[PDB]
């Protein structure tokens, strides 16, 4: 029953959409996006998908009871300005844009209709696959059950839990850039694999495999990191081994500098947008 | 295949992760399955008891319940049982050797001391077969037959990704996805340090940065793009990501699992080196 | 035994070491204790002399005095005092070898030839006996009753953590317990030059490091949970200590202590070839 | 006094762990102390319910039950709790700061604002107090009497190591003792994978790196002599120590743990800075 509108369609557009009709909870065509360019590739893959396209976002709006805005985050302002007048009572206002505080959203909003209800969420790209990391925060007007509806729709495609807003941007710098990490990991590992003698093909299966196989045991499991790496080292072994050039290398130190510098170019940059 | 019975010679962490997924798989039921240890008093040997797994101090007897028997013991103890319980394989049996390094060569001689023509099988798997990911590759031997290998690939397959391969591609699997959870186990560790850092509870940085793990190697599981440009889609341009992927690079962390999969195959022949050498 | 008798070869920091948590714990006074070195100048001797330790500069005198004979001399000097007492061990000796990296079979071989079936148990312990709180390893000869190695156990109970191993555990053991106490000793240094600079006086710098690393190593000791797991309990998001590890992380700080414990075991195996060769 | 009533605003790690140790001492029974969270379904108030401790969501409650109030939540709530508890504090109130950074003046200036002359220590303690080892300094404001610093002190060094420093060396004690247990965990783990590395059980290797740890720091508290004379006593020459101590120099290790308090230091006064602006 429910419409669902893009304001972007983007890759994050695609991926979400694709997660919901794949999820069999939204109907393609019961969903909206809009872009400027109508011949951009992410706009035929969604055309493709049965999703609803228009150049305009004020169709978008018009459609939709629930609406996320998937714009780059220095372009939310402009499109606030646009269909601020256009925001409804019944609507849902879920924007995805990294860093982009909910504040500066009703503040915009706001200034048409008194009480926007307005929820920020960070996630990534696996809810292509239905294995996205997705927080949100409420807003000032968002209801209760807005915040219900919104965790039903989330979890259709992930992992989804409420945050107090202040823990988003750390978030993005987690679970937002996570997935390149990873990509970056298993390539590296698939280098390894080729230079002790595999095809690329197989290196790359197994290595995907290995981490997919890794974060399903934490994930289902009660002991720490630490206890399932003793459970993987035999003494003397393979493993160990290998754990001590990681080691030598400050691998640990590189994860976390990765962490904290997305997330504190996150800052910097709505730090710039609140700025201007 | 409910005519078959299942042995595993070791009752320790592979054993049980095995057994767990199979019977979570229901591909076997849990009372099909012995296994045998010295130490009957073993954190894996209690876990193995309570789903419903026969268990028995005496390797000779998990021989006997047997028609598919899993070597589960470390590398240095293959000789031993194999010298052990060589006079009591018989025609049925196929033997699988989990062990690392050891060579179907290696085993085929102990046992044909004994009763010529052995059914040998090697694997290289991994402990996520406890949740039916694992990552198993497996070699058949000189005397197993064609049916050997589809019936141990069908076995496996229920426990995560299976394929054949060439012998000589196993000690480098070892070092790709036999030692992988432990790196995907530190990545994380260190990640959630991150998470932290940047002000997250201990307990959602460690649950957001598995499920980005999870969700990414999904995803390329699942696409025909290079990870590259899977990762060329989560950069936006002057953006958080590429930022970080910068600072990644800086630190020469590709190079570094790159060492680890190498140091973990060049360890795994260098110990089979030693014991060819015994 | 209140009744038994022991004896040093080697009356240097390791008997010092030893003699003090054995007489401080109750289990032996110092009147049973009898120790030998050539130089009855040593500081090491006059201390054991105020404690009341008995001290000859005959080794013989200390063999016919004892029951447990510890071999507390430098490795290298081993070989000469075996064949210096072999000829005095009688049946009722139990021959301990404290020397780092000196095999069991080296010593059963010199004792051999003197007198057939000689009790040897070889052991490796550390510095911390001297308040009660070694880390101690134990391995027994071909001759040693099963009644030698319990009583040993108990003896070295006394003074800390005693357990049997298996002997080729023994050069790993000296390389992580036996050179620890060196890498702890070095870390409080450092942690009280950090504790300096940020502003405390140096006595209650030192003070405080070494109460928060012995109330950490009780706390793991004490507890069921993984040392990560304890860390992580002391980070708080975004806090002093999280900050504080990234630090540690990006000197590569704990691959630093994987290379000491590889560099002193490696170390102990080297002397010994060089031993064997000889 | 057996009649003394102590109360912890913040039912988390801390208070589990000094009410722990406090119980264990025997200096209170654990119906003498009470505790507030606003979640009475945490796990640490659960082990608090366990021991015997009084709990109840309600802050005031427990500012009524208490003549000893420990502050033991985040310091960016320390505010709040200040502002919520400030009209209930009486004269035979001792208001006791746990938090990390947070100044005797901007309690002292929050709680004087309902009722003048309140009794203010600030103390940073750790959580190996839970094993009667921790090391805790602690500051005296205003108006502590001087019975109120002896009080204190001998309550906490029921649980560790305790002495009264100006408030000025707080922050620094912060960056060494308070984060202190976490290098040390961290140290510990890389000292069992050395161990597991050169042959060990991870089981044996953590046990005998935490008792060499452990030790270590007992044999400084007790010695007279500089930890660098306990290493020099150590390292034998040509041995497996000292060529274990030369990669640790090789790799900075000294600075590394010098960094390590010296960041957890100045984030700790970042975060008050943070704070007093707000
Ligand atoms: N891609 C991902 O996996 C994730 C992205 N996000 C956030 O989602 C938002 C979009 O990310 P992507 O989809 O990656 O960027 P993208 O650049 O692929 O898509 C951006 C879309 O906005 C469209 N657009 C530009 N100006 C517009 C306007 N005036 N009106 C309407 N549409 C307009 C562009 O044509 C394009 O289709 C960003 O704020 C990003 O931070 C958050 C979580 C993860
Ligand atoms: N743990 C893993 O994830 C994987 C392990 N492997 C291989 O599996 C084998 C076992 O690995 P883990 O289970 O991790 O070792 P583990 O040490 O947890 O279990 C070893 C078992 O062998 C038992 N055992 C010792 N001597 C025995 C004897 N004479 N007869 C019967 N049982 C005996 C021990 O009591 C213990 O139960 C090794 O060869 C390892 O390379 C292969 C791939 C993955
Ligand atoms: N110091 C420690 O905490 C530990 C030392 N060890 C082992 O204990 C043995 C000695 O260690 P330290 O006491 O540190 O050496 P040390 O050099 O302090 O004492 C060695 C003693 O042997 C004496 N000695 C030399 N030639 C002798 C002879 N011909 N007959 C009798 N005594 C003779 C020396 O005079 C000196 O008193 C070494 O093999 C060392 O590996 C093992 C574990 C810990
Ligand atoms: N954990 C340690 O070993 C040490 C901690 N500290 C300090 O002790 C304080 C707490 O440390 P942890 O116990 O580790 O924190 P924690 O987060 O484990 O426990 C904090 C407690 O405060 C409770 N809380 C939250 N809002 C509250 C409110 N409005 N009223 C009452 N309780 C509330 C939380 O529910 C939780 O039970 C911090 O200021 C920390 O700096 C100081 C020295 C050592
Ligand atoms: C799975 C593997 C054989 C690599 C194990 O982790 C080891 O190190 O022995
Ligand atoms: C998901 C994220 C917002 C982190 C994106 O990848 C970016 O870098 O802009
Ligand atoms: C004990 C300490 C206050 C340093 C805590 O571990 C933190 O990091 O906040
Ligand atoms: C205890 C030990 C044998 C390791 C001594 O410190 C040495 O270096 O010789």
């Amino acid at each position: 029953s429910m419409s669902v509108g893009f304001i972007g369609a983007g890759q994050l557009a695609f991926a979400l959409a694709k997660g919901f009709t794949a999820a069999g909870v939204l109907a393609a065509h019961k969903i909206m996006a809009s872009s400027p360019d109508m011949d951009l590739a992410t706009v035929s893959a969604l055309r493709k998908m049965g999703v609803k396209l228009t150049p305009h976002n004020k169709e978008t709006v018009q459609h939709s009871d629930v609406l996320f805005l998937a714009v780059k985050p220095h372009i939310i302002p402009f499109i606030l300005d646009e269909i601020g007048a256009d925001i409804e009572d019944r609507h849902i206002v879920v924007s995805c844009a990294a860093g982009v505080t909910i504040s500066s959203i009703e503040k915009k909003l706001s200034a048409f209709r008194p009480a926007p209800r307005v929820i920020r969420c960070m996630t990534n790209t696996p809810v292509v696959v239905r294995e996205g990391a997705t927080v949100y925060a409420t807003g000032t007007h968002a209801q209760v059950e807005d915040g219900r509806l919104m965790e039903q729709l989330l979890s259709s495609v992930g992992f989804c839990t409420e945050v107090e807003e202040d823990l988003i941007d750390a978030v993005t710098g987690l679970s937002g850039s996570g997935p390149a990490y990873a990509f970056t990991a298993l390539d590296a590992l698939a280098d390894g694999g080729v230079k002790m003698g595999l095809p690329r093909r197989l290196a790359v299966r197994l290595g995907a495999q290995a981490l997919l196989g890794a974060a399903k045991m934490l994930l289902h499991s009660e002991q720490h990191p630490g206890q399932l790496k003793d459970n993987v080292s035999s003494p003397g072994g393979a493993t160990i081994h290998a754990l001590h050039v990681l080691e030598s290398g400050g691998f640990r130190s590189l994860l976390i500098n990765a962490v904290e510098a997305s997330c504190i170019r996150t800052r910097e940059l709505q730090s710039m947008a609140d700025q201007e």
